[PDB]
């Protein structure tokens, strides 16, 4: 039982946050003004290493385990404003490289996974459908079988990079007669015959992270772009949750830090009726909530990163931790909201931005109550 | 005891609704997208009985009781998506009609009262000051006696409608030497020499109710612009917020109504599992709270603002609403969008712009704990 | 819309809370210490009339009302400290005299109405089972329909009353193919062979008012005994919980009236660092919650009774007032105690024990969970 | 960064868990219900190293850190129901023993220590009085110098162990020019004239936890029995609140962990409506609630003893530590009660027990707004 970081854990803290706060943070409010996804500086963060997690050397990685990578996202939402960017590439890094590296064959890795890993190329995740949010494995998208692939029709929609992928990591049904057992998942490129991506759909929460819809059209998958075995899309999906539910939330993490500082730093110095403003218990309460939560999260993120890297089954921790964050990320915004008054409003500040940003966190990855369910399954109560 | 409305009652309600359905609500998407606030449509909801609230026949208004006001503005409230523009509207009558109605001199009323009532003018409340919000009290805006008037200096901000009115109700210190015995209210209009009037400062929340911040460089007040008695500003301040909070915060349980039957619809519509996501008793446990909230806090708007038309002290009781319905408001609006998972994010539909639309009811007129500073003052825990 | 009471209602009430202070809390004390439940007090309650309700003059009673009743039982919440006895009242109020007096026939209620309006017999209500708690319908018990009435056989748990009773209103199965439509009610004396009433079985929450099981060993009923028509049992048991969740709750808002003063009092005396605590806002915020809770609570109840009074559907209004009232005493009891600190362990003042007496209104007569699926149930969500 | 038990510390919680069930959970059932301490059986829990925590082997403890003291309270809290004994035992060790170990004399310590750490002796730590309870430093009693010692008189209340104790660990004011500089501890010893132990004043919280009030008539102590330097009390006081708020609240996350195991149990097993109750997700979301709170709590505290052993400033942390610990110990009993039902009424199951039981661990060694105010401090927001 130990509560320190090792030096190799703090220095990738700590070049993460510089690289945050020197490169992406620069120039922020501008892109975030005008809903701006710089491609070319999404490019640079992965290749500092932000699409690198745990690949190997082989195709450009680091090698890292979930607690680093997680340490690495930490410090990216604590560094840099633009937390639509460090969504998009997050997003890219746990739902689409990860999978490939994983359970996609030699020949698919050697094409296609250092590009990834470098940004040379963008991914988007394409799993959800109108008809199987929470329900994923209802999915209808069917890759039938057929002489050298498959044929891919369906829908999927609330796409992550969608509208800036050059790549696309496709879950659809192989097997319509089973649910999770029936999915395969597929990587398709942006410009295929029948690939139809749709134009971006604007958002008020994570404003500029672009999203929209993709349709297939009797797509034809060669057989050697399936990743993994045939049916093993499911699992290959299920793995992904757990690395974007696990390490993706650190972003939150760290964005609370980023809002308990600036808070703490304006309820000092707000005065009202002769005193400064933290020295009310109705405004101060609040406060040590949000550095409760902070502790708390930060301490369940930490221990289900180091129960995957020891080997451990960590499904349960990482739900309670992608729950827990996400929950304490929402409240905290609110209370910060609460302290500042009607200077909350001011766009520059950007706490009400902070407050959209992280709503959808209760939602990406899987809900919170789906997050409850899951838990409820592992303490036996779903049998 | 008895919890019907009257005929009259209904009839006021059912009008004012017709009214915001069929006239404000009327290509509201496209004034909200625009972050447009139409002058030209606020008049015709001012003249149509929105400006008038209990401001007598003489000067054109409708002798209407705090209940009957707030019944107009729930129905506004349910009936418009234009809640910037209620907001504005109601801002108007609360904080800038019904004090010159109530304070105003015969000359004064007859000047300005009946181009308010019908929105021939504009009007804008200025208080606010940056080193004077929940301490009001503090405000070091200074109206210094000279001959024939004042001259006036100093600072307002947060000052909703500023950008687009014709008149402003402004609060200053005629004696320096107190708090609220010291300040007294005055009329001013646009252009006067010396009033500069700030450009617009956007805002994500209420986005198309303007706001800014105006500045007093040696204005000269002649003396018949002084609302009430010198030194009454600071009384005069307090009874407006008695009814901003009373019946302004109605426009938040028509909102909630709305929100309510929009969620119930969806609940019952949306399958996942096979089954209407309502089934779900963590999606119908937090519907139920926003029913539970609803019939709460509209019970108790109506017995604030009945009490207030009975006569009694009703202070507390308005405080207590005001509270209530703000927060009441922000946790359903939370609870909606979690209802509807990625769905919540259409612009369209306007959850997230709902929640944002809501989240500052919990600061204007007072913020919330400066209600339970009330509260806690009536129940004796003040002395 | 009006929010007084009528001199008759004002006078019901004031009467009823001279009694409960002047006759019934004389002496508590010493029964609570003692875990007595008094029946010659019990009885002079009942006589006086909160043995009475909506039973007609015919038969001893007052006709009140649902509004009058819950005023009533008001009253004696706030007035009594001996909510023990206050709930033992209240359950053969509205659980066996109200449903003898609404479906029993001529002949049952001219040999036992009076009786239990005037407290002469006091009686007990049946129904919960081992394995029929919420799912009361699941009820296992039998009454086999024979020549000249019915063989009776069972197990009944959970029956206040049970140890004290001369007659039992019980519930069984005529009918073993269906739940709801195959429950017939049935009055029962003590001493009837084959009636084995168990033991009191204590308790720490409303520890002086008796429950116990009873069992049925191949018990006779004769025919005349069944109440209302066969197969009528669950409709009548729904309409006895409908009078105990909607009036018997009224005790929780009086209790939570007396509280709140207790709680005031000694917010203002209790000094600590050179102030009174209520100065403390983490003290006074969550006095100012109980205040919130007490008056919303009770103009739910009112309204529930009104409505019921009114000839209006108020099941979910109901459902929503034993849910509120409920939690809100349990949240108040909790905050009570906080106020108090050390203090609250005084068991002369007895908040630990009111918290105690609160614990089970979130249970009794449909838990709050339950009450939630009945309000989904009235909103659509449970089709 | 570890998230492990080292073997020791396992041996170490697994040891003391062990003897909490085999030797102190035998025949607790008996204990509790006729509010017995059995001091024989509580020397026994001293003697096995119950009463040891730091103090070195020279006065036979086991010079065990502040995280292996709290393993073994964390064991004893899950494996003993009769949580009155244990929070008696570690009242005396971590209030007694631990500063008469820290800041005693050589002379003291040889005459005292060794007795406290087998039991031999039992002691009373002696602060609050009926003035000065978290304004602790407001405390009254004096212990005026004069030749060859010191003259006390004074009053204490709320003293855990006081009826059964031996030595009592004094805190009063030597200099009353001063508060927290102005304090100083002494031991004395049972029988000493003027030392008056009031008869044991009964609870329903922790109810078999003997504590009474104590009065000082004229003491006369002599110079030796002073613990540590003049004025140094209350620097003793606050250290010996730090090692019971840090180690002693260890005892609610063992009986949480205790709680939520038969809280499972009974929702996979109880059905209703044909299903566990766990199934449903009114049921199941407070479950995973507890065991939410349950792994937060228990991390924080880890970390809180851990810096504690590193040498690093804990206070803030051990303040968190504290409050969540008892606030998730008193909501997650609540939630006990609701997921069992009418039968979480059962006297042997002892879950309403349970509930009393944690209330009142929000209030002792400092209330949870107390907590909050430390916390506070620290943060820089009473400055
Ligand atoms: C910011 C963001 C980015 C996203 N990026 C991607 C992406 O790149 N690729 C992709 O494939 N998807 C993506 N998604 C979609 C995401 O996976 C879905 O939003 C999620 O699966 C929830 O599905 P849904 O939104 O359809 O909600 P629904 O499943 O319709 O849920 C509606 C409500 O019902 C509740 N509910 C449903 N089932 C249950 C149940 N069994 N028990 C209790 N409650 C239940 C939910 O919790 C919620 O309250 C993204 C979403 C967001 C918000
Ligand atoms: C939508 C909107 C419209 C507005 N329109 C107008 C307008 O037209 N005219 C106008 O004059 N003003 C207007 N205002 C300004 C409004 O009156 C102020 O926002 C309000 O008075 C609060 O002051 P503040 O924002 O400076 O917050 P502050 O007073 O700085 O409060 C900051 C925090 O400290 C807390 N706090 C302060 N004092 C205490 C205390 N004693 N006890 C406990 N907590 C305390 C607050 O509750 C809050 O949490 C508007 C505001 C909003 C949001
Ligand atoms: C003070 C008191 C007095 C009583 N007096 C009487 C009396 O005189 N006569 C009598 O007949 N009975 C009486 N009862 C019994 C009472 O009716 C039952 O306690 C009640 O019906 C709940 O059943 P249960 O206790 O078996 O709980 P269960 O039904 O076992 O409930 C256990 C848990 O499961 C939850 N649950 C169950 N089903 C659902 C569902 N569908 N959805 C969500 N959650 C669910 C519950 O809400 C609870 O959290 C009394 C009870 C109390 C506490
Ligand atoms: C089980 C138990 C065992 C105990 N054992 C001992 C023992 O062995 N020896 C001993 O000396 N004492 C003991 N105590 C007493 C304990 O130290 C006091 O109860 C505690 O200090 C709180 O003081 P109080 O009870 O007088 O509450 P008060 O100080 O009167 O507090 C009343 C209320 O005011 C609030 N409040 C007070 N000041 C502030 C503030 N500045 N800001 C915000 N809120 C504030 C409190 O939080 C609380 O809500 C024990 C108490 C308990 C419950
Ligand atoms: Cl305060
Ligand atoms: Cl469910």
């Amino acid at each position: 039982m130990d509560f320190n970081l090792s030096n190799s854990q703090s220095d990738i803290y700590e070049s993460a946050y510089r690289f945050a706060c020197d490169v992406l943070d620069q120039d922020a409010q501008t892109r975030i003004s005008q809903k701006i996804l710089s491609t070319e500086l999404w490019k640079k963060a992965a290749a500092y290493g932000f699409a690198h997690g745990p690949v190997s050397h082989q195709f450009g990685g680091s090698e890292l385990g979930a607690l680093d990578t997680a340490l690495m996202i930490e410090a990216l939402g604590k560094g840099s404003r633009d937390i639509g960017l460090s969504f998009s590439l997050c997003a890219h890094l746990c739902a689409c490289v990860i999978p490939l590296y994983r359970f996609g064959s030699s020949e698919l890795k050697d094409k296609y996974l250092e590009s990834l890993v470098t940004g040379k190329l963008i991914a988007a995740n394409a799993a959800t459908e109108p008809d199987a949010g929470s329900d994923i494995y209802n999915m209808q998208a069917t890759a039938q079988p057929c002489e050298g692939g498959y044929i891919l029709n369906g829908k999927k929609i609330f796409i992550t990079n969608a509208p800036i992928a050059d790549v696309f990591i496709i879950y659809a049904k192989t097997n319509p007669d089973h649910g999770f057992l029936g999915v395969s998942a597929f990587l398709i490129e942006k410009g295929t015959p029948g690939l139809n991506v749709g134009e971006v759909i604007p958002k008020d929460c994570l404003s500029n992270c672009p999203w929209s819809e993709i349709v297939f059209n009797d797509i034809f998958i060669p057989q050697s772009q399936r990743i993994g075995m045939e049916g093993a899309g499911g699992a290959i999906f299920h793995d992904s949750m757990i690395w974007e539910k696990g390490c993706l939330s650190a972003l939150f993490v760290g964005g609370l830090a980023r809002l308990l500082e600036t808070t703490l730093e304006y309820a000092k110095a707000r005065q009202q009726f002769g005193k400064a403003i933290g020295q009310f218990q109705s405004v101060s309460n609040r406060i040590i909530d949000m550095k409760l939560r902070l502790e708390q999260c930060r301490l369940m993120l930490y221990r289900a990163c180091w129960k995957h890297d020891q080997g451990q089954d960590a499904e349960a921790d990482i739900a309670m931790s992608k729950l827990l964050i996400s929950e304490y990320a929402v409240q905290s915004g609110l209370d910060a909201i609460q302290t500042f008054g009607g200077a909350a409003m001011d766009q520059e500040l950007g706490l009400v931005r902070h407050l959209l940003n992280m709503i959808p966190s209760r939602i990406f990855s899987g809900t919170n109550d789906i997050q409850k369910e899951i838990i409820a399954r592992k303490l036996g109560l779903r049998g």
